[PDB]
């Protein structure tokens, strides 16, 4: 299983780091990371990790301006892509198909190859434009997994919420997060 | 100021309790609470409070089946409504106009009177139907304020995230 | 009052410079300027001023690449935004939501927060694409105030036409 | 070349007058003028000219209520039409196809024959209805040429703006008015 | 507060007269009336007032063919417009934007300036065209306030129904009709 | 039977005159004629008749400006309406609902009451706008019976073509 | 000039024949004819001519089933196409893009190359499906020219109507057939 | 004739080079080239030529970031534009109207002036977003000319395919490159 | 594996012949060929082969008129279908659902059963109609794999271009 992990400059960099950490604990999974310029800023602000620390969580890390990277090619097989978190700018770019950098190009390629795209859109409030773009991509089979907190499993800390979101994102690829707190009835 | 607060059976009952607690501190605000049947289950499961405790946080607590409540009529003036959290079922009913209980009727009335409606939709993932319904209501000027965690202010506890969302919902009505 | 003034590389930088001069005559208004890269080219070709001169007309002048500026945050309260003049490319980015820089990000934020956005779109002719984008934004309550000459008040000079457009743009925020 | 020129009651009668003057200097262009009722009001308020003065600038002048004029039939060949300036009411009538007078009829005819219609829409602000109407006609190949002032060529007077607008309108028919290059 | 009051040739002229009467009793409110040709006919048929009697209820009255009236200009500030009753022809004109007379022009101007437009559409049955036009304008924020009778407050006379409609129309401008019979529970 | 016959200023007044002559041969049919201003021009250019002659072919001839005529009321029962011929402008007014005169008002009323409307649209070529308007009305059950020549029955004269169109128009109301 | 002329099984074979005769009088126009199967039936029933007679009126006559004809490729340059008259079935095939025979293929080719397609649609009444199909092609710049009789020029015979229709069809290609003025 | 030629970072730089060479053989055609950043990468990887070599094939070469170039204004008359090959990113930018660089701007200008835009879209497979974008521009009269190989004329080399594509692109402007007939 | 391979009369019969040759090198794949009437013309003009030669490349070759063939039944399990090359007319028939022959019927069945359909659409230029039909089918999950030349791997011959297209078509079914 080869997964692309795009990270983007929406607040919620801890979500990306945690997903990358959980992926690192699965040996059957090769990860290709692309951090946008603004994701690097957000990682540094919101987590104790640097961008290089996060890059080291992945098997491969590609430059966001590098349209000649492996994952820019359709013939280079992957099982899909997660953008976490996904900003409104990146969301809008993917919907329009304006593949100006590698996050956008890798996403455009994933879609043309029929591979799974999972977005973790984060913004509040959501406007009509945000919702239009989300719907357009949803109709195409793109999974929309905003980081909405669950309270039924009695979370206490931010980590509790992050890990639940990560588990529910991973569900999209039939992957089992080993600390998921699921509904029992 | 008169505000309708709808509570609904989406996970996130602490979101609604906290908004009610904040509003309680504002004497200038008259609150009209409508807890759905499933919001009572979610409150009692996810909070240390009972439905009756939450009811006591509001100036009025209308029965979710009472289509004869003051707020069911457009002639009764309010400043608008918040549904927090808002389930996909309730969202869908509002979009369709299928006003079969008081949460749905109050919302339909708010919309027909040109009053402010603010929804706190909570579901994950969001499907095509959810997004269709959300989009259609957004085009009508309904505020969509999902409980999206912000990390730029370095939250530590669930209370931190809850506090942030409530502050932003309050913002929709110029409240601090 | 807090107003964001975006300047964009459409011909008509004198419209933007004149608006900022008129705002500087109002001591109660805090102005946040964002000049695009091409707006600087246009200012220097069409006005007596340099980019620095125009920057000095506003309380703040943010870098058009700086997505961390105050006005990129929703929680930072403003009374809205004017893009004057507004090129088709900027208009297109806003309609699409492709918030690549601060003009785009500030606009996207103004819209999500339900604040007032006023665009001064300048292009001739207007293509199908231009009108599509204008129509979509208009349905959302975005004011479209193109710099259309009025001849009923018998203008004589360019300044007369400029002044009239500015006053009507100002009029959107109930200003004289 | 045969061109229909419609004038309409939006502010900007000076734009229509200057177009007719520019077309008057071109011998192998036959102009057919239709001034709307409210255009006469706008001409007289905004220019030093009377209605008859403006009518004299064109080869033919047709009554706005005359649905039996030459230009109201598609069998009468022309090279197209300019409405300058074009009010929101006239723009809406054309979009709807409600051809109540000659301006609407001629425009409707130009469209059905597949000839070139150029509109000079003027209103501010532009509402949702305005934009909807403009977009629907744009999709049909109707040129939308609002009188948007250019500043890159350093205008000083109203005339500078008016003549530039006229030049860019004329461009639609490949006609040269007596521009951007490098920087 | 400056309000434009358009009247139109749908049955229901008593609704217009009553709204104008109620407005006359509010000194903070300047009214600009435009009666269509057919409204004049309807006023004379349905009320004991003449058109001039109704004109005298307003602070200003403009000619329906007068595209040069104050209210035809956007720069002339008003707080909005009510068309009461609003015929299907007038409704259709406003939706198409075919601003052929002053009722239509003043309405078109109100919409371009972002001011409040309140329509009191009256026709029965409603056809697909009526409904299309009503919806198009509704999506733009135009208030659709058809004169539908309420029976919960136990009306007895036509006046009872007229005054309730008028009160509910006035609600659109935050104005208080002093004889409103509101729902008490 | 009560039928409204609208005449409109499209070329093809002989189609309208012939329809009225054929109806006058049916003693059970009460005809309500409304000739538009331009229909009078067309009748006088294309037929041997004057406006008065054509008016005398029907039981009633209402003034095209008279919005108070019997047929302007829905409660006044009719079996429907034919517009023959129907110009694009009249077709456009009906589709838009801009019922400025009696032809338009009578049509708008026929539609709201669910009565049968038959249009004989005449124009060549048919533009996008014309087809839009025709399609919209067609979706509502409005019959579109343009005066299309049939050559299978070997016509020789204009009257043969005219007669065939009239019979097929008549056929809409199960008439011979 | 190279023009494709398609004929189709709507009533109005006399319209197609008269178009070919008018084009035959024009030396610098090369006509390519495609008669549909049902058009041959309509020609023989409605005219004094046989199928071969009509084929002789054109420079080239292609089999309606021949998808290998010159006109079935976009590399073979023409100035466009007229389908006269055009049945609802053929109109629907073109709209759908279901280019089963040469009439549909040539029309599909004309469209993809951005050349001028003119249709002479004939049916009565017109249904919702007819109008939908006509509208969709109209939006793409396809001229819709139904054979609508004009009466203002005082016709007496069927020929008068036929020749006027032909003249107005030819107008689409700027060709003059051997009209409205004033009143 | 004045033609804008845009080159873009889709595979198929040989297609753009061959178009410029073919246009170079035509004296009364003035070509304005705009190579995108990624097009230079594609040229160098896929051809024996450098960026400067290709720029020398055109009369004018404009920087892709230069929004002040002659071709960025509608007052500067051209006969239209070819983007060859056209990436999905550039195709999407044009459709959206997001005219961030000169390729997008010139294309946006060509469209607003009603001049002819021809795109040579290349990607495989084509996604829903690609097709949506292509369709929206097609509706506006933008020619969509993907580099689809023909086999009926029996090609042997890559050059055979390239030159046929070029010929069919040129067809859009009525230019003859130095085809199907019968069977 | 069971694969349906439709061949259609677009130029590019060498693409279809090459695909069938590549499949014949895979012993686990049962191929069901349907050559259209015009595909036979194209094969004989563009390849060294006759229709019989191409038929012999597949396990089954069904008559393009035979709506009773095995693959016309949904209950007959397959892994999907490739149309290579796919003309605009065939593409149009599939999008419309006008399943007049076996290529159309087999495709309509593949879609109703939720099996994979891969079209190799070949035409230049692509008109509005072509793109409409392609877009509609694409929204349903139909893969659009037009024979687009790739120059990054430095091809020299027609066979190089052909081979690359085939491998990417194959790639849709996870084949080499
Ligand atoms: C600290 C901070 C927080 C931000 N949070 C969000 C957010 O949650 N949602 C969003 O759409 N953009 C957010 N942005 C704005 C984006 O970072 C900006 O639009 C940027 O251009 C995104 O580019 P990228 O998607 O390529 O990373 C934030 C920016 C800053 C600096
Ligand atoms: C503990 C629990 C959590 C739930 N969370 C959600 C949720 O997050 N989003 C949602 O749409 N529905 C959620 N539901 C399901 C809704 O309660 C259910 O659709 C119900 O019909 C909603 O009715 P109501 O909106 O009137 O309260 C949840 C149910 C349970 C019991
Ligand atoms: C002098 C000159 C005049 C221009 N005028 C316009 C114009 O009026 N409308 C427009 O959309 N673009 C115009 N542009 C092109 C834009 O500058 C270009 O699209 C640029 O990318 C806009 O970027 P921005 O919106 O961030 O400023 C002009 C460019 C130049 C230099
Ligand atoms: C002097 C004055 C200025 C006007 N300016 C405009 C204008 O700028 N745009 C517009 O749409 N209408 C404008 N109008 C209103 C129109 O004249 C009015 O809608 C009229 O019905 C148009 O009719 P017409 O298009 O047949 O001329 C103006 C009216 C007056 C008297
Ligand atoms: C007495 C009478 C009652 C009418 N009632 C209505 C009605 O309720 N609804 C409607 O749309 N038109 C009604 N009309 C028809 C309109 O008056 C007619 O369409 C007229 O053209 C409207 O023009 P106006 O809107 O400019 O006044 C009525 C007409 C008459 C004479
Ligand atoms: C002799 C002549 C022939 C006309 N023929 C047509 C026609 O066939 N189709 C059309 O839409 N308008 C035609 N018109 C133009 C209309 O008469 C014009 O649009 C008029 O405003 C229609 O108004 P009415 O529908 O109320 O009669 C013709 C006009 C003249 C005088
Ligand atoms: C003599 C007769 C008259 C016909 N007239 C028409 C007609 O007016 N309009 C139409 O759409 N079809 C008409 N048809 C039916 C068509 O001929 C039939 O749909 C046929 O399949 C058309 O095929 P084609 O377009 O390939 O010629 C007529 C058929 C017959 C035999
Ligand atoms: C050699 C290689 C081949 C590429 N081929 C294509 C292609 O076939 N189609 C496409 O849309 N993008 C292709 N790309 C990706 C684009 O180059 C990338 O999206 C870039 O941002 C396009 O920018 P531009 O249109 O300004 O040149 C390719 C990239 C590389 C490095
Ligand atoms: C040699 C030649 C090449 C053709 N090339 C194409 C083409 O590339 N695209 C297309 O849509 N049709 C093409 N056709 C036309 C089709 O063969 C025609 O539309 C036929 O009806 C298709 O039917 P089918 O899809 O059942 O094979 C070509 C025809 C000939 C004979």
């Amino acid at each position: 299983m080869k997964l692309i992990v795009g990270m983007t400059g929406a607040t919620g960099a801890p979500l990306g780091v945690a997903l990358l950490q959980a992926l690192r604990e699965m040996p059957n999974v090769e990860t290709h990371l692309v951090m946008s310029k603004w994701a690097k800023t957000t990682i540094e602000l919101e987590t104790p990790y640097s961008a290089r620390d996060v890059a080291a969580l992945a098997d491969f890390s590609h430059n966001p301006a590098d349209q000649a990277a492996t994952i820019s090619s359709g013939s280079f097989r992957t099982d899909g892509m997660i953008v976490i978190p996904c900003s409104m700018k990146t969301l809008a770019g993917i919907r329009a198909g304006y593949a100006d950098g590698l996050v956008g190009r890798a996403a455009d390629v994933v879609l043309k190859e029929g591979r799974k795209l999972v977005l973790v859109p984060r913004e509040m409030p959501l406007s009509t434009i945000h919702l239009e773009n989300m719907l357009a991509l949803s109709r195409m089979g793109v999974a929309m997994v905003p980081p909405m907190p669950a309270f039924y499993n009695h979370p206490e800390t931010v980590d509790d919420i992050v890990h639940h979101v990560v588990a529910r994102v991973l569900d999209q690829f039939g992957l089992e997060h080993p600390y998921a707190r699921r509904w029992q009835g």
